[PDB]
């Protein structure tokens, strides 16, 4: 990895983001990256003031600069995709940002654990190509044969894992590097922890041994922690349809058209396509929108809110009014 110049730094530094508050749970990213033409450098800077903002990095003597290098080297890593780019990352980590402060998760974190959060955010998704698990291993890529070789089936978090270990083994650009000892031992584990929990096929187990853990008072509290923070991104990750209607539809676009390439490739290559990537089997959002609520994001969020996350109960309330909102796009078309 080359080093971060003074002039990408520059770059970030200059944005100021007049009239957004990256706090609120209604920031809205889509409205920021068009308030200019440069939306990288507005998207970084949202991530450098989430950082700064939380008081976090200079706790555990992460330098501005060391921190900005970190964002940059983290945002080389990600392609033009029309989902799993760097806008993603960075809402991800402002979601969790809302999460942890807007609805007090922070409480059942130490600081350094809210720091990894935010951290891993925006390492959690690096050079992803746009096409999932699955579609590696189906079609018999290099990575898909060394996967399962190798006996883990998370193709692409063990990837995101092992760009996140290269950043962070330049002084430079390690965050961590403040650390040692059980607490830097500690950042990298939940940070790898996290990005492993990621991966959807492990949704359910991942849901139940959380739950299992809350409402278990003599539950081990490393453990305990641990999962918090997994459940944590992971709700960050699926966290698109607890947000203002607009916002969700359009990240609900980028997804879709991101699943129909993968469905396009998946043609040529002549192997299965599933019907949610297939172009020619779909007109409306609305369904799948309604879907996925149904199946994915009203249950996850329902049961950690309820479990544990009290603070969190927005998320749910506007999953629901979401919903009813695409029942109104169906009864009126
Ligand atoms: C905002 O919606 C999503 C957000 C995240 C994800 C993610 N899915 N999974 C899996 C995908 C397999 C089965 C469902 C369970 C979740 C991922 O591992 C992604 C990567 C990590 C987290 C969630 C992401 C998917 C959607 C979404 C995309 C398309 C439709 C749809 O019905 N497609 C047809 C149409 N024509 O409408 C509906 C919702
Ligand atoms: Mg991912
Ligand atoms: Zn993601």
């Amino acid at each position: 990895v080359t080093a971060i110049t003074k002039v990408e730094r520059e770059a970030v530094l200059v944005c100021e983001l007049p009239s957004f508050d990256v706090t609120d749970v209604e920031f809205d990213l889509f409205r920021a990256r068009e308030s200019t033409d440069k939306p990288l450098d507005v998207a970084a800077a949202i991530a450098y003031r989430l950082l700064l903002g939380s008081g976090l990095p200079q706790k555990f003597g992460c330098s501005d600069e060391v921190l900005l290098n970190f964002i940059l080297q983290c945002r080389k890593k990600y392609r033009n995709v029309p989902y799993h780019n760097f806008y993603h990352v960075v809402d991800v980590c402002q979601t969790i940002h809302t999460f942890l402060y807007r609805g007090n998760v922070y409480e059942k974190l130490t600081e350094l654990e809210c720091f990894v959060l935010l951290i891993t955010a925006l390492v959690h998704d690096l050079d992803h190509m746009g096409l999932n698990n699955s579609f590696y291993l189906k079609t018999e890529s290099p990575l898909g044969i060394l996967s399962s070789a190798s006996g883990n089936t998370s193709v692409l978090e063990v990837h995101h894992c092992n760009l996140a270990v290269e950043i962070l083994s330049d002084p430079e650009s390690d965050v961590f590097d403040g650390l040692e000892g059980a607490e830097r031992t500690l950042a990298f584990r939940s940070m790898i922890d996290c990005v492993l929990a990621t991966d959807m096929a492990k949704h359910g187990s991942a849901l139940e041994a959380f739950l299992a853990s809350a409402a278990d008072q003599s539950s081990d509290e490393a453990a305990f922690h641990r999962m918090t923070m997994e459940i944590i991104l992971k709700a960050g990750d699926i966290s698109n349809v607890t947000k203002p209607f607009d916002i969700s539809r359009q990240w609900a676009m980028a997804v879709t058209e991101e699943f129909y390439r993968q469905g396009d490739m998946e043609k040529e290559r002549g192997v299965e396509v599933l019907p949610m990537f297939d172009r020619s089997k779909n007109m409306e959002l609305a369904k799948g929108q309604i879907g996925f609520i149904d199946f994915v994001a009203a249950p996850f969020f329902q049961k950690i809110v309820d479990a544990c996350l009290q603070g969190m109960q927005w998320t749910v309330d506007r999953i629901k009014s979401n919903r009813a909102q695409w029942e109104r796009v169906l009864e009126t078309r």
